[PDB]
């Protein structure tokens, strides 16, 4: 590579993110004052466990859809073979959402954006997975302290997804080359903006893997309680990425084909 080529990659990644960020940061901050009432928290707590799981599975899917769109728009992703594209999204799309989540987290009152308003851990008690919720919250709290810029998230999420270590990749060297360019792009931006300090403060890759495995773990617990609910009321893309053996229907495949 060259210095010019690397700077072009920074802007290409940032553009790709701006176009696929789901909600604009400005729209998220303006809403921080809009918080659920005590009666509205009771309302969420009074809802059934299956209803809460269904609503949560639907929002995770919508967030994943934008992460798929980000991958398609990512420099060098569509050039990779179909197998590697799918391995990279199956293993990383969930992790990209988990990072993007801190944008909708307010560390001041310990609230997250959910269905038009801001709520705390209490709003998700009906789910019956208080450990996963607390984990998502602490992880969001941790990244909030870093005070990420939209460009920084754009470049970091690009690397999260483009990982050569992912098990099952056919063209490892091709991903190793893509990762190396994105590494440089990210490090160049951080160097230019005097933000090299956050590198040590970044969460270890093992923590992202832990939260993903924790989701699947609590999902199978819920699946054993309401199998017909996962079968009839859960999104097809969610089922493929997390439910076993819901991997039968290939939704990601069609998502990548068109455009
Ligand atoms: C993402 C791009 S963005 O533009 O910044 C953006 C856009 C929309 C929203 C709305 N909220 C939302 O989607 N929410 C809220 C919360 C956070 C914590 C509690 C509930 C949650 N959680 C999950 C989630 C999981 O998030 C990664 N991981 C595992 N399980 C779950 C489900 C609770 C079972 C999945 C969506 C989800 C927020 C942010
Ligand atoms: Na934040």
């Amino acid at each position: 590579a060259s210095l010019t080529e690397i700077e072009h990659l920074v802007q290409s990644v940032c553009k790709s993110y701006r176009e696929t960020c789901q909600l604009r940061l400005e729209d998220l901050l303006r809403q921080r004052s809009n918080i659920f009432s005590r009666e509205e928290v009771t309302g969420y707590q009074r809802k059934s466990m299956w209803e809460m799981w269904e609503r949560c599975a639907h929002h995770l899917t919508e967030a994943i859809q934008y992460v798929v769109e980000f991958a398609k728009r990512l420099s060098g992703f569509m050039e990779l073979c179909q197998n590697d594209q799918i391995v990279l999204l199956k293993a990383g799309a969930m992790e990209v959402v988990l990072v993007r989540m801190c944008r909708a987290y307010n560390a001041d009152n310990r609230t997250v954006f959910f269905e038009g308003k801001y709520g705390g851990m209490e709003l998700f008690r009906a789910l019956g997975c208080s450990e996963l919720i607390s984990s998502i919250f602490d992880f969001s709290h941790s990244l909030s302290a870093l005070h990420f810029s939209e460009d920084e998230i754009a470049l970091y999420t690009a690397l999260v997804l483009i990982n050569a270590h992912r098990p099952g990749l056919q063209e490892k060297r091709k991903v190793e080359q893509l990762q190396y360019n994105l590494e440089l792009a990210f490090h160049h931006h951080l160097c230019k903006t005097h933000r090299q300090s956050i590198l040590a403060k970044l969460p270890p890759k093992g923590k992202l893997r832990s939260l993903c495995s924790q989701h699947v773990e609590r999902l199978q617990i819920f699946q054993h309680l309401h199998p017909i609910v996962v079968q009839a009321a859960f999104p097809p893309l969610y089922k493929e990425l997390f439910s076993g053996g819901g991997e039968k229907h290939k939704i990601l495949h069609r998502l990548l084909q068109d455009s």
